[PDB]
């Protein structure tokens, strides 16, 4: 193991991606990482205005046919709807027409009319997306609905970069995806990965505290990161299927503790639909699942198999129980 580790940073998917590797001898491991994330991300965007992606298929093709699909693809659907069901619905990856809408966190974020929200609400539904196994297709069953896999492509693509690591024999490595990070092994020194829980109120980098892990997955969810400000009111973007607006409760940010990357980032959405006490109930139902909470009063919340693990460092911040 070095102590200065081989590091490559690049701008992908809309923020910086940063991947370290502290094994000797495995510094073109980081270039298999990033192609491995450049080719998911090529998969799955519908972003890139000049390429039609694997999603972007199956939405031009909604109530015409079903799209083959690559096993990248169909494997993150799969997951996406086991989500989306265990939800209730609040989690949605068929929330595509809604979120293309607002389009919130690009230079033309809209506020649209309620007309033109109540055109998409009936289009959302997990339960309209028809998926093969044998031909290994997706079909979405109703013309104009359409994919969205934003809320759990990061924790896939962080799956399997560690998966590509894995392969190579790589056993002390960072991966961060910005908002999901992995951290495996432990640090050279013998610590544990002293890993930053996010500042919900302040840019991407700055922390509340210090949560030590190893071999484990941390994906953040926020309302201040991502959001559109029109005429005096602010729009996250995490929105509700329901109604078409965002989720608006206590929450201002949730940091999610799992074994597997796509695990934390698909509970995200259903745990920030519930709200402070309803979405740390509802982590209490995962075992190995755990999560920080912090509300819009600035207080830190801890569920069970976290208690007394979380260093708060910002004064700012007070630690509060239910
Ligand atoms: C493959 C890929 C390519 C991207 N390319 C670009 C790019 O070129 N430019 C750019 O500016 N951004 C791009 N992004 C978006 C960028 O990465 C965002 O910062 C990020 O996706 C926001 O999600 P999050 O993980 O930070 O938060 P999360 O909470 O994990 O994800 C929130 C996202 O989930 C979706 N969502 C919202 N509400 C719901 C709901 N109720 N049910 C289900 N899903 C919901 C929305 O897409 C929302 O942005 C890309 C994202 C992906 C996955
Ligand atoms: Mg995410
Ligand atoms: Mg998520």
């Amino acid at each position: 193991l070095m102590d200065q580790p081989y590091s490559k940073t690049d701008f992908l998917m809309g923020t910086v991606v940063t991947l370290k590797i502290y094994d000797k001898g495995k510094e073109d491991v980081l270039d298999k990482g990033f192609d491995r994330i450049k080719d998911l991300a090529a998969k799955i965007t519908t972003s890139d205005s000049e390429k039609t992606s694997e999603v972007d298929k199956i939405n031009e093709q909604a109530g015409k046919k079903p799209v083959k699909v690559s096993e990248d693809v169909y494997y993150l659907i799969q997951e996406g709807l086991k989500y989306s069901e265990n939800s209730g619905g609040s989690f949605d990856i068929t929330i595509g027409p809604l979120t293309s809408l607002w389009h919130i966190g690009f230079s033309d974020a809209r506020k649209p009319s309620q007309a033109e929200i109540d055109a998409v609400l009936p289009l959302i539904n997990y339960k309209d997306v028809k998926m093969n196994d044998k031909d290994q297709t997706v079909y979405l069953e109703k013309e104009g609905m359409e994919l969205d896999l934003g809320a759990i492509a990061k924790g896939f693509i962080t799956d399997e970069t560690l998966k590509v690591f894995k392969e190579n024999k790589v056993t002390t490595s960072i991966i961060d995806l910005g908002g999901n990070i992995y951290v495996q092994g432990n640090n050279p020194n013998g610590n544990k990965w002293n890993v930053g829980i996010q500042d919900p109120f302040s840019p991407r980098g700055s922390v509340i505290g210090k949560l030590p892990e190893s071999n484990m997955s941390i994906v953040t969810s926020g309302i201040y990161e991502r959001y559109l400000e029109v005429d005096g009111k602010t729009y996250h973007h995490i929105l509700d299927p329901k109604t078409g607006y965002p989720f608006d409760n206590d929450i201002a940010g949730v940091s999610i503790v799992s074994k597997k990357s796509i695990d934390g980032d698909g509970l995200s959405t259903a745990t920030f639909s519930k709200g402070i006490k309803g979405g740390m109930d509802y982590i209490e139902q995962f075992e190995g699942v755990d999560a920080i909470f912090i509300s819009k009063e600035k207080k830190v919340y801890e569920t069970s198999g976290l208690k007394g693990q979380f260093e708060l460092t910002d004064k700012d911040f007070q630690m509060d129980t239910l």
